[PDB]
This record gives structure tokens, C-alpha cells and sequence, in this order.
């Protein structure tokens, strides 16, 4: 069914519907679809799924010049520790993601994959399983009751990085954002929010290290940075995106309870600008809002309200894209993309309106998502979710 | 004469006139007499004006629940450098200041000292005359043309502060605080913006350091945060204010070209949150605006607009002090009030009017001032300006 209680708002007189270069890419509107894990690759392998994903991507990518940011791709298999969420890193699932990048870019939407790492938030008995480490930036701090539960079962104790291993993990993420571009993507963005391995070394809580690469703001930002610059000099600046979560808890991240959490986040986006005066400024930012700090709280849920991501701005003067419970609140995206580089993502939403640019653009309503199917292995809830038309053959009411 | 083509606006509708309390004062209105060096005090001694400075300030502390924060005061002859301007380090300057703080306290208003070190803006001839170093953060950075010539015919060479040197700076913040509390002030602030030496050691281009003074965010702030902590095991935290400009260019600080300003100054107000929670929350964080990134350009010249104050409100929560050409802007005051912990300051139009505040609450208009007299050692330009009534009584157009 549609939204209930919901007055949507029609949006096409609104910089969202004004078109913006982000990279290589002529955008025709600043809706983005934001990555969106939903665990329908196939095991064993990571492979993206042969019967499914092509239509799903092809669906969302129907409304011409959309951005589309990939579900969290592996970057190599001791990235990951998910069956079923895809990688990038074997000629199988290479050939698979090669059709979907063309079945996108028949529509004329563009596709920049997600670089994920796992870090403390992988499986550490799948990890047992393939002979791989559980990993984090350290060893004594650990996500959570069942994340320890699970470790000592199998027996895999979380490991902080050596130095060694940290450049291990560079080397892939310059291979796997090479393998991306060969197999046709416009670009990749690195997922550095979230409570995932980068985000481990950036937050305090989970960055107990003395060496190089914890103590300090400075020495926090370092992995990220260092694969920020490894990943421009391996395919170029106008194809690299960094997503950041600067208030986010989701995965025992601080969030704003720890004060120098502005501070660390300020210096990240400082030393992009940087480098941007240096020649390579880097197609966009993507942060989530704190609008959102947990995204499996329903929508208004977790909201943080003392702190605000608008301090980027002052800071880094490329694109931005901002997400986080903004399909609800057409208000809210009026006065927010008054600003001329802002683009905004819609997550969960996207998830249930293949077609949701035109709604966006005509005030439509929105079809209901299914929490239940997010993660299913199934074509339900996944690529039949109908169109407004489509909704209305049914009589979603109007028939 | 009145200021000419300025339409008042009337303010006692907003929350400028809603009472707060900071530190021990409860103050009746938020309008309040940021620091402002007059050059008026006596040579040898730098003593407070003996004719001029208790009228001056009693003329300003006329509304009931006014907050004052004095001109710079500075806390030793090594912290000076300028023949007039006021310090607090000895018996015959602390007889003239007790004076200043019993006129302003029988007028049932407030008292705070600033306590100002000079650092590279402090003239090296005056300092040479005296036997005195000519100090900075480094050595090899200067503050521009005529200070080099002048330490170079004066043959006293900028110098970098040694460990040791600092820790003496240390001790003299801490007794010309316990000096000025007394000798009856409600309060200190430190002065730590508008480039002078905390400032000098809080900037990278001003500080080259690589001992734990300088070379990361948390060392250049190294200095400021040993000053707040032992001013307040001095004299307790709701005694102790701290100003801040980030964006400030005066005195060759960097301003918003430097891309890790915003970063260096979330530090600073994650740190003063921290210690507000293990209990020691400063009375209020005193920022200068990038309205004003120069004091000596007329209002509305240097205004920085590629950057706000306002992260400083996702981190920092207690009372804040905002200052820079808000008088000829009430509909901008307005706006900013709205915030409920905010406080304007006013500088030159509160030395044109003594009756400002009166003024603002009622939208009358605003008293020209006159910059040859900023630091003429005249009570012409100083006590002289009318109230209001005494301007209709001379005919400024209204007789
Ligand atoms: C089912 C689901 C899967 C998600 N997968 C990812 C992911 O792979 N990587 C990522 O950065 N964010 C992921 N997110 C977070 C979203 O991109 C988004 O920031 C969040 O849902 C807030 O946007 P929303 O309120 O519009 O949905 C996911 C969110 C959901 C609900
Ligand atoms: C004559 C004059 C003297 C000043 N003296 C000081 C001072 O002693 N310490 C300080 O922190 N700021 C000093 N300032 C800066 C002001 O406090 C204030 O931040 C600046 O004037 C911007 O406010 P305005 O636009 O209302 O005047 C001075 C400014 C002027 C014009
Ligand atoms: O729900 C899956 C998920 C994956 C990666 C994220 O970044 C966030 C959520
Ligand atoms: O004009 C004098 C002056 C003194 C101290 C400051 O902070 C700014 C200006």
C-alpha cells in the first residue's frame, strides 16, 4: 500500500530537479540512491546474484542521469565475512557486475561501487571458516555481547592490524577500485561511515592504538587518508567518493557523546580540501545526517539533535550528498538543497520506489518498504515493487 | 552627529533583554562591552588611567546587570610591550583597577578582566628599553614588515619560548588572576584570539614547532588548555572565560585559507565540553565572527563568508559570547538570539554610547564614533560622547 498518513509534495521546482557534474558524470537531478546492502549475492564466491540484481538496478535506474551508489561490495575475501553480500575482487563476480554497470548505463544513469570493509562487524566464525582474521584497529574493545559470543566459538580472536597488514589492505582496495573501473563503473566511494573498519580507526572508542595510526586526531584519519590517496593515484580524483558518518552509533561508533567527535571529522574533511587546492578534489563527500544514527531504527528513530553536519560546509567546498530520512520530509529537502552543491539520498525508499525520482518530481505518494525483505533471498521485496502505474492497476487505492 | 542612513530597530521584544546568569552574575539583559584597549593608562607602570578610566567605565556600566569585560590588562612586564595600556601585576595597578571595580559594582553591573600576553605584536624597542625578550611561538615566522625592522634596529630578535619560559607564563596568568578576583573582579577571561601570543601558538602558520607546543592539532592547543586549567584550580571554573576568533586574520593569523582552522578550533571546544561534564564548565566561550576578521577595517569590510561560528554550538554547550558588527545589524541580532544561551557584544558603538543598551531596547538611534580617539591619551573621544538625552540637548538633530 501507500504511505498513510503522508502528504508528499511535489519537488520539481526545486534544485533537486536542476542537474550538477559530479566527476565524470552529468547528472539530470540530485537524487542519489545512497548503497543499499540487501544480501541477495550468491555463496560460494560473493557473487553478485545471477538472476536478480541486473533487473533490481536496471528498475532504479530508469528515470535518465540518476547517480547510483552500489550496495557494499568486498574488496577481498578477508574484507568481508557476509555469504551473501557481493565482492570485487574475482574475475566471477566481475562478470557479473560488468552487466549490471551496462544494463545502468543503457538507461543513461551512472554507478559508482561501494568499497566495504568489514573490520569487527564481519562474522568471526565465517572468517574461522575460510582460514581469514576477525580484524579490527584493536584487541581489546570489542562490538558487542554476541560479536564476542561468536569470536571465542570459533575460536577467532578480534586482532589489531599490524602496519603490514594495514598496507595489505590498501593494496586490495587500489586492485578492487581498478577491477571496478576495467569491468565499466564511473567511479568508487569509499565507505569510511558506519562503524566498518575505517570508521574503527577514525572513532576513539574502538582506536586504542599508540602507534602511527591511533592516538590523535591525526593518527586516526590516517588509513583513511592513506586509501583516499592510493585509490587517487591508482584511477584519478574525479572517480574516488568518500562516505563519512560523523555522528553515527550504528555499530558502537561514539556518535555525539564524544566531544572531539566534530574535531575528528572537521580534520578529514580539511585535508580533502587540501589536496583539492593541491589539484585533486575528489567528486563528492557523502555523509549520512544525524538524522539517522541507526539505520535499523524506523524512520525518527535515533535522531541526534544536538550536533550538525552543516560544519562541513564551512570546511570542504566540493559536492556533498546528504542522507537520512529526507523521503518523509520534502520540507526538510526544499530548505536543504537551496544550497547549489547538496545532493540528497534517498535510502529506504529507493528500496521500495523504483520509480521515486518521478515521484519526488510530481508529489506522488510513496509505497510502503517491508523491513521483512531487506534481506531475504528472494526476488520478493526486491525487484516487484510496483511503479505508481503499476500500483495503481492494483488498486493501491485508486485503481 | 547620529549615524546617518541607519534605520534603528527596538529589541526589547527579543531575548537580548531576557536575564541569564554566567559564572556568579545574573545578568539582567545579553548586551555585553567586549574587551577594548583604549591606550589610556600612564606611563612608567602602565598604570589605569588615575583621572579618566573609573568615569569612563561607570558611564558604560549605566543599564543595571550589564556584563563588562575590561580592556586587555596585561599579567607581567614580559606579557606587555605597549607604554599605555594597563597591567595587573602590581600594587599600584591593582589600587586604580579596585577603584574601577567598586564604581562598576555600585552601578550593579559586572566586572571581568582580560588577561592579554602579547607575544610577536608587542613592540621589541619598548620591550629592549625595559630588558625584556621579544617572544613568539617560533622563531623563524614573522608577524610582517615594520616588527621585523623593529626588532632588528632595536637588536632584539623574535625568540621561541622554551618549555620552561611557557610554564612562567603560567604562573603569571594564575596570580594576576588571583590579583584581579582580589581585588574585587567577578571574573578573568583569557584572552586567546586576534592573534596575539595564545593565538600565535594555536596557528600553524604561526607556529613551526615540533616539541609537544606544536606540530598537531592537540599540541598546538597545548598552551591555551594548561592556561584554562590552571586558572580554574585557581580560581574556580565559574570565574574563568575563554575568547576565541577563528577566523581572524589581525596580527597575520590565518583566517579560513587555512584548511585546518575549523578542526584546530572543534578541538579547543571539545576539550572545554569534556572538562564541563567532569564538572568544570567555563562561564562562556567568548568568539569573534568572521563578520570582523580585522578590527581596523570599518564595518563591513573583511568579512569572511566562506565560514561560520556555528559549529561551535554542536559542540561546546554552555553560554557563548558572539561579537562583530552587530549595532548597525539588528535584524541579524535578532535572528541570533533566538538561541537561548547566546550573548552579543557590542565594541565600537559601545564606546560611542555610553547608553547603548538603553539605545537597543528601544531602537533609538546610535552616536557616531570617532576612531582618532580610539587610543588618543585624551578624555576627549573617551568620557565625552553623550547619553542620548544630552545629544537632543545639543541639537544632533533632534534639540
Ligand atoms: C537495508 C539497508 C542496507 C544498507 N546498506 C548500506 C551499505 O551497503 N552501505 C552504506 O554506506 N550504507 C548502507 N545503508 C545506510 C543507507 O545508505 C542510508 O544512509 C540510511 O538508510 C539512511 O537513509 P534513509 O533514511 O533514506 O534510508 C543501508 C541502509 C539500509 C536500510
Ligand atoms: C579600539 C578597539 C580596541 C579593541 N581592543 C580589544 C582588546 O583589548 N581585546 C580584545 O579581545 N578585542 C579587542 N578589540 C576587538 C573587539 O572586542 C571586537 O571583537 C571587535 O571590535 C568587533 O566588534 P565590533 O564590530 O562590535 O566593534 C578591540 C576593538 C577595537 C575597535
Ligand atoms: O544494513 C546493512 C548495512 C550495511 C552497510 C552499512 O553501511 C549500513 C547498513
Ligand atoms: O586595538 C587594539 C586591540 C587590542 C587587542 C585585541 O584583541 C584587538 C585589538
Amino acid at each position: 500500500s501507500f504511505v498513510k498518513d503522508f502528504k508528499p509534495q511535489a519537488l520539481g521546482d526545486t534544485n533537486l530537479f536542476k542537474p550538477i557534474k559530479i566527476g565524470n558524470n552529468e547528472l539530470l537531478h540530485r537524487a542519489v540512491i545512497p548503497p543499499l546492502t540487501r544480501m541477495r549475492a550468491l555463496h560460494p564466491g560473493n557473487i553478485p546474484n545471477r538472476d536478480w540484481a541486473v533487473e533490481y538496478y536496471t528498475q532504479r535506474a530508469q528515470r535518465p542521469g540518476t547517480m547510483i551508489i552500489t550496495e557494499g561490495a568486498f574488496i577481498s575475501p578477508q574484507a568481508g565475512g557476509y555469504d551473501n553480500a557481493p565482492g570485487v575482487w574475482s574475475e566471477e563476480q566481475m562478470v557479473e557486475w560488468t552487466k549490471i554497470f551496462n544494463a545502468i548505463h543503457e538507461k543513461k544513469s551512472f554507478v559508482w561501487v561501494q568499497l566495504w570493509v568489514l573490520g569487527w562487524a564481519a562474522f568471526p566464525d565465517n572468517l574461522a571458516r575460510d582460514g581469514l582474521r576477525y580484524d579490527s584497529a584493536s584487541d581489546n574493545v570489542f562490538m558487542d555481547a554476541e560479536q564476542e559470543a561468536k569470536a571465542k566459538k570459533a575460536n577467532n580472536p578480534q586482532h589489531s592490524l599490524t602496519k603490514d597488514e594495514i598496507k595489505q589492505y590498501i593494496k586490495e582496495y587500489v586492485q578492487a577500485a581498478k577491477n571496478s573501473i576495467a569491468a565499466g563503473a564511473d567511479g568508487v566511494e569509499i565507505h569510511s561511515a558506519n562503524g566498518y573498519l575505517l570508521n574503527q580507526f577514525l572513532d576513539p572508542h574502538s582506536n586504542t592504538r599508540t602507534d602511527e595510526y591511533g592516538g590523535s586526531i591525526e593518527n586516526r584519519a590516517r588509513f583513511t587518508l592513506e586509501v583516499v590517496d592510493a585509490l587517487v593515484e591508482a584511477i584519478g580524483h574525479e572517480k574516488v567518493g568518500l562516505r563519512l558518518s560523523p555522528y553515527g552509533v550504528f555499530n558502537s561508533m561514539s556518535g555525539g557523546a564524544e566531544t572531539g567527535i566534530v574535531a575528528q571529522y572537521a580534520y578529514v574533511a580539511g585535508e580533502l580540501e587540501k589536496r583539492a587546492k593541491a589539484g585533486k578534489r575528489l567528486a563528492f563527500v557523502h555523509l549520512v545526517e544525524p538524522r539517522v544514527t541507526n539505520p535499523f531504527l524506523t524512520e525518527g528513530e535515533g535522531e541526534y539533535e544536538g550536533g550538525s553536519n552543516d560544519f562541513v560546509y564551512s570546511i570542504w567546498k566540493g559536492p556533498v550528498i546528504r542522507a537520512g530520512n529526507f523521503a518523509l520530509h520534502p520540507e526538510v529537502v526544499r530548505e536543504e538543497v537551496k544550497d547549489k552543491r547538496t545532493l540528497i539520498g534517498y535510502g529506504r525508499f529507493f528500496i521500495s520506489n523504483p520509480d521515486l525520482v518521478d515521484r519526488l518530481e510530481k508529489g506522488l505518494p510513496l509505497n510502503k518498504y517491508d523491513r521483512d525483505t531487506f534481506y531475504q533471498m528472494s526476488a520478493h521485496g526486491y525487484i516487484d515493487y510496483p511503479t505508481y502505474e503499476e500500483a495503481l492497476k492494483l488498486g493501491w487505492d485508486k485503481k
